[PDB]
């Protein structure tokens, strides 16, 4: 029962956009990948207990995003706009065709946009606090509201994201209901020891689609809601309680409105719900994978 805190897979890396990307890639070569995407700041540690219930049958693949994780560490802005041409990039060297998406914040802002713009390439999203607008802050959860507030500014955000690491010692723990261990802390830290390499940290918060800002991810967030609220695609949904971006109640508005959507409550919950209840994310996107398989 207890909650793993190894990282049992062997390093896998190719270079794209100049710098050396590292991936888990276990499982079988002949069928639909599952394409696992982490968000902010975490890395493919976070999907290290959901794995193993996939793995059995199907290819997994977890990148590290560009900047995070042991991937390199480039200089650039780690605006959303790098991320998506790294990761584009990554699925194309990979040789990927099909896949099977299992996301979750930045990494589900990559995932719904990689799915809208590659529609006939996506057999199913699994999905779980995920990024949407957010029209106005008071639709922000009122508990997280002056901390992103702050983060998003040009001086006491970097103060407290890359001085302070508030990202990882603050957030990171905040939005897990059950304690992380120090074990589980310093996979965390490691990539991010040193403040500078802490870039990708501040810029993402930066980037949420929060009151109208910045103009472009909300209009690019918007376009891949109203992808996925017209799409016959198979969708499963995990949200805890309180949940912070995606709360009960607005789990249950989607449960009615996205097609095809299965939702699978986890039980308590917050932010990074991996941390919390990986075995049944783990055991309920295994399940549901075979009946992706066939083309209708
Ligand atoms: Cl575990
Ligand atoms: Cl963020």
């Amino acid at each position: 029962s207890e909650i793993g805190t190894g990282f049992p897979f062997d390093p896998h890396y190719v270079e794209v956009l100049g710098e050396r990307m590292h991936y888990v890639d276990v499982g079988p070569r002949d069928g639909t990948p599952v394409l696992f995407l982490h968000g902010n700041p975490t890395s493919s540690y976070l999907w290290r207990n959901i794995i193993p219930h996939v793995a059995p049958s199907h290819r997994c693949i977890a990148p590290d995003l560009i900047g995070m994780g042991k991937s390199d560490k480039p200089d650039l802005d780690y605006f959303f706009d790098d991320h998506v041409r790294y990761l584009d990039a990554f699925i194309e060297a990979l040789g990927l065709e099909e896949v099977v998406l299992v996301i979750h914040d930045w990494g589900s802002a990559l995932g719904f946009h990689w799915a809208k713009r590659n529609p006939e390439r996506v057999k199913g999203i699994a999905c779980m606090e995920f990024i949407r607008p957010f029209p106005t802050w008071d639709e922000w959860p009122e508990f997280a509201r002056e901390t992103f507030q702050a983060f998003r500014t040009a001086d006491v955000g970097r103060e407290l994201i890359i001085d302070q690491n508030a990202f990882i010692e603050g957030a990171l723990p905040k939005y897990v209901v059950r304690p992380l261990t120090e074990v589980e802390m310093d996979h965390y830290r490691e990539p991010f020891l040193k403040p500078v390499d802490r870039e990708p940290l501040w810029r993402f918060p930066n980037e949420l689609p929060i009151a109208g800002e910045p103009a472009n991810i909300v209009a690019l967030v918007e376009a891949y809601m109203n992808w996925l609220h017209q799409s016959p695609v198979p969708k499963l949904l995990f949200w805890g309680t309180p949940g912070v971006l995606i709360p009960p109640a607005e789990a249950a508005r989607l449960a009615e409105s996205l097609p095809n959507c299965k939702t699978v409550d986890i039980g308590p919950g917050l932010h990074y719900l991996q941390e919390d209840n990986p075995d049944l994310i783990g055991s309920e996107i295994a399940r549901w994978l075979p009946a992706l398989h066939h083309h209708h």
